[PDB]
């Protein structure tokens, strides 16, 4: 049976105009919105030099950890890149067939740049179209009360790969990726996380979970601070356990008001709310019945505090990104993101294609032909014949009765 | 150097489809399988059963002979080879990143596919069979194929036939947002599609776009395509009528043709009246104006220009008829499928369908529109000896000190007898 020990208590047009402005006045258009919304009056695309001298107070230190934070996506990135793969085959003797994978050409990378935002969102796009083996990828991040790009996110952008760096906000940013202004190169697809006109300028171009499984052999402190971690992003964060485990499930239950209490002024408020309105508890009888929950929720990170990791594994279906056993935590980095998904294969296109012996065509042309008559289709019919005749000119196959009608 | 030697005299949108969309899906929602029986007799004027049983699609399959079963099932057999081929070029995988850190890629379907079938007079069989025969290719469980009844016996004999040699699991005779509905709500299956596939008017696109979003609207819809690339070697009285073949289809088939070849433009514009000409009745009136209104010729200087324009035209069925094929294969970016050399040809058949190019370059129905990756990490304990510090000291930079202490705690449990700079805690 499934018990809900804890329940949830809770649950555009701006756009039209600014895209129908900038499509008509292009640069110009995005240049006074860039004033009128950032107050921002000097260069949009970054020099080298511009980017090195706004990057030059970032430390040592803190360079290394962003590096570091990078290379564990990046990593990831080339590996995954590599798992779809180009071929031929032969079906019937003499016909040939395969596919051929390119990554896009450009892809445009938003990152807001705002308070309480993960560096990750800056470079985790960059980062993976390059990966995939995109050639020019743009990035776009709003200017800090007119000082530039904040140079953590700028930092990340340039060593994350970026080959074009904007200080551009907003629906402006999105549009110009998109139309290619600025760098005559148009994006094949935009991504990056921002508010609802960029959300919407996405749409009309083109809240952060965490759950946990657990079982007895769990521990409840760990679990309690996983979800405690990203309660504290917002007031609509959800943060769910499933378990079947009672002495769990209260044990955390009794954990999370306290680790809550213990945190600073605005993570505490922030997770008091959205623990209350969006945490969830749910008991469950087999390990059987926690996958169809699990699945049902299909929270973007998924933590697995279990014994017998494999079958966890192998058995569920539905999660934005799979965190297995406890070492690992939410915290320290998706590879990729889950459908908002973002991965290299976001960035992949795949062709296919066929060709064929004469000696094939004997017997897929007559297939062809008799299969084209009895649909209707004498157009169709007639290029198989008129190959049986070039190819076979003395040939007399059943080609079907020609239509009339 | 580029010139339209012939233009096109038209161009290819009212959202009616919006509006019944949105009301019989709203109905269909509140009354479930009895407001999907009255819309079939409404509709259709469909009184019978739904969902068929094995007797059932024999029953109303026993008159289609050997030799007809045989070519169809020949047919199926060309798209399940390459289904099965371009399943396996999706690996699964582990990958070690930092020391002690393992992730990794799963690979695996989606449960339910379910595949509609326009099944009216002008329609391809390979409309029935390819979506049915991908999904069972792509490892799919369950596949529930829907096609409107033809004439009050049932669907289509060789729909039906399709259907089955194919291999789908449940075959119901619905038509329309009703099957599309019924598929996605798991009406009479208790089977909720994932996602649905298949040709159709307006009103099927509209009720999968509403029900589905991008994956619904992410394959080639509207009429059939052709384009042809030649150069001075191809044969223009087989490039002719490659083009004719499509223009069939009825009045808004485009038929394309790119050339570097100025005497093979001139000879192929003036062979194509000449076959059109020749055509049945039906067909000789469906590509007469498909020729005139949507038929184009360009005329391009050197192959790069020729790959420029194609590429933007983004046909759904592209021929290559020229010398140096490998050339063509490598630098063509932009097509459904590309069918290369003069020995194969568009209504053999391609063996996916390509995206909507005319929304773009994502989608299309293929195995890999079946298949969902999911990623996964584990590490050791010593792996986070270093990750939980750059964690901890990135955190409290972005000031999120939950985020950070995920790591303390780690830390404290892995690693009791240590100190590590974990940052500042933040205070604000
Ligand atoms: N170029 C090609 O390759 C090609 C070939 C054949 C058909 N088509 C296109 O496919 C479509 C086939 O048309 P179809 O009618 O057979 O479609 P369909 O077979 O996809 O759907 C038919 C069903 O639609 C429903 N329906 C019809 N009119 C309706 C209405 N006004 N309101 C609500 N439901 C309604 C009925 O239930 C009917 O059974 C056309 O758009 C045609 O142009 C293209
Ligand atoms: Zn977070
Ligand atoms: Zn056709």
């Amino acid at each position: 049976m499934i018990s809900y020990l804890k329940k949830a208590e809770k649950t555009q047009k701006v756009v039209t105009e600014m895209l129908a402005e900038i499509q008509a006045r292009g640069k110009d258009a995005v240049r006074q919105y860039a004033k009128q919304l950032d107050g921002w009056s000097g260069d949009i695309v970054l020099t080298p030099d511009q980017i090195r001298e706004q990057t030059k107070d970032v430390p040592a230190g803190v360079r290394a950890d962003i590096d570091f934070a990078i290379r564990q996506v990046t990593d990831f990135a080339l590996a995954q890149r590599e798992s779809l793969k180009e071929f031929s085959v032969e079906l019937h003797p003499g016909v040939t067939a395969g596919q051929r994978v390119l990554p896009v050409n450009v892809v445009g990378c938003y990152a807001p740049a705002g308070r309480y935002a993960h560096i990750a969102s800056a470079y985790m796009g960059v980062a993976t179209a390059k990966a995939a083996g995109v050639k020019t990828v743009v990035a776009c991040s709003s200017p800090f009360r007119g000082q530039g790009i904040h140079p953590h996110v700028l930092y990340a952008f340039q060593a994350a790969g970026a080959d074009v760096i904007m200080a551009l906000g907003g629906v402006q940013a999105i549009a110009s990726m998109a139309y290619g202004l600025f760098t005559g190169k148009p994006a094949d697809v935009v991504v990056g996380p921002g508010n609802k006109f960029v959300a919407e300028a996405k749409r009309s171009l083109y809240p952060s979970e965490v759950a946990v499984i657990a079982d007895e052999t769990a521990d409840p402190a760990i679990v309690a601070s996983d979800l405690v971690g990203q309660a504290e992003h917002g007031h609509e964060s959800p943060a769910w356990l499933f378990t079947t485990s009672r002495d769990l499930a209260d044990r955390v239950m009794a954990l999370v008001p306290e680790l809550i209490a213990k945190l600073p002024p605005t993570a505490r408020d922030a997770a008091t709310a959205a623990w209350r309105d969006y945490g969830e508890v749910i008991l469950c009888g087999t390990r059987e019945e926690v996958v169809e929950i699990s699945d049902r929720y299909a929270s973007e990170h998924l933590e697995v505090h279990t014994a017998d990791l494999d079958w966890w594994l192998a058995n569920l279906t539905c999660y934005g990104s799979l965190f297995l056993g406890e070492e690992t935590t939410v915290a320290f980095g998706a590879k990729t993101s889950g459908p908002n998904g973002l991965s290299v294969h976001k960035f992949m296109k795949t062709l296919t294609w066929q060709q064929m012996t004469r000696e094939a065509t004997r017997q897929i042309g007559q297939v062809t032909a008799r299969i084209s008559r009895l649909e209707g289709m004498e157009a169709h019919a007639r290029t198989a014949d008129d190959r049986m005749a070039k190819y076979f000119p003395n040939a007399s196959f059943e080609m079907g009765t020609p239509v009339e009608v």
